[PDB]
């Protein structure tokens, strides 16, 4: 029922209703000689949508528009996304010349600055601290500290007990680590379980790639890159 790279062809992207007002939006990547699908989150905020990362790129960032438009019909006013890496904010000049306010905090868009990727143009102030949390909208923004990325953030939607983890958070079918290249290892298991001592009531747990699942993708998480570590 959760899209797989099996229903979803390269260059496209998928909704899928997690809740009411809620929603995942997966699309296919290519890979370094693999494909796999990639997670982002829409939600509901009034009669507009808040959009969580793009969908990697311009044309799937445009394509990703596409579907909301169509499946959903509600204007993206809001973007965030949760790291400085390509594959979540590579897309943000086609949400900005789309209408949409892009965000991120102003330690993601300084990484993406040096990183020569796209660059949010709004920054989310009072998230510079790990376990800071602010409100935004339909969803609360939160800081667990460095983990796949010294400035990931992870997005809840307290109306639906949805909690988005972006690459912070792995799947159950992740074996081992992906890339940890700007990666704090030491910090990561701690600022997992930061997450756990926020939201313990969450209920669907969405990983930056692959299935959704519940709070114990957090320990799967933590299982695999302490594996790493050794
Ligand atoms: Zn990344
Ligand atoms: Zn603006």
């Amino acid at each position: 029922e959760y899209p797989t790279v099996s229903e979803i062809p390269v260059g496209e992207v998928r909704l899928y209703q997690i809740a009411d007002g809620v929603w995942s939006h997966i699309a296919t990547q290519s890979f370094d000689g693999a494909v796999y699908p990639s997670n982002g989150l829409i939600v509901r905020d009034g009669d507009e949508l808040l959009l969580i990362d793009t969908a990697w790129g311009a044309k799937n960032t445009a394509a990703l528009l596409a579907e909301i438009e169509k499946q959903i019909g509600l204007p993206v006013t809001r973007a965030v996304s949760t790291h400085f890496h390509d594959d979540r904010v590579g897309g943000v000049d086609v949400l900005r010349a789309a209408g949409v306010a892009t965000y991120a905090s102003p330690s993601t868009r300084r990484l993406a600055e040096v990183e020569g990727n796209e660059i949010p143009t709004h920054s989310l102030e009072g998230l510079s601290s790990s376990g800071d949390a602010v409100r935004f909208g339909p969803v609360e923004l939160f800081y667990p500290g460095a983990a796949h990325s010294t400035d990931n953030l992870v997005v809840y939607v307290p109306s639906a007990s949805v909690l988005y983890g972006g690459c912070a958070i792995y799947e159950l079918s992740r074996t081992s680590a992906g890339n940890v290249a700007d990666a704090d290892l030491a910090e990561w298991p701690t600022s997992i379980e930061r997450i756990q001592q926020h939201y313990p009531e969450a209920q669907f747990v969405i990983p930056g790639h692959g299935l959704p699942g519940g709070l114990d993708l957090l320990k799967h998480t933590t299982n695999v890159v302490k594996a790493h570590t050794n």
